């Protein structure tokens, strides 16, 4: 139950969103990383505003820092976001 | 007690965060809108994860979209975050 951020264009993944909640999908999760995560904001903006207002609500939102590997082995940080909806209740 | 993410390096509004509640701030909101929403989210979590790891979480996140009076009569919708870091006590 999770839609991630890629390359595909805003408009794609408030489709797999809502694709989802129309298959059932009590709780859809929509998660982002790096820059990614403005356009993770848009897609549960528009969801829950443009097409599924009346039922759909935001559940919880949280952030965290995930791990990414250097050519030292070493780990840079990249901010991360978590947007799940969930059925109005 | 706000600091808006703008343009300038990260660095300088975890800074901007901290020096809040250096000061005692109880609560400071790291709001954002657009591609600094994911700007945002580094901040806050350098602030809570890092720099301020014993005495300060995340309280509560919030996301909308506002109208913005563009070009001709014309508004664009963006997307915004206020991500609000409490004092740990
Ligand atoms: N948890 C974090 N996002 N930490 C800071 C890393 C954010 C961003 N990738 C940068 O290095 O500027």
């Amino acid at each position: 139950h999770v839609v991630y951020i890629g390359k595909k264009p805003v408009m794609n993944y408030v489709l797999a969103v809502i694709t989802q909640f129309h298959e059932g999908a009590k709780e859809v999760s929509i998660k982002a990383r790096g820059r990614a995560i403005s356009r993770a904001v848009d897609v549960a903006e528009i969801v829950r505003n443009r097409f599924l207002k009346d039922d759909v609500d935001v559940k919880e939102i949280k952030i965290g820092t995930e791990e990414l590997p250097t050519a030292d082995g070493r780990t840079t940080n990249t901010s991360t976001i978590e947007i799940v909806l969930a059925r109005k209740t």
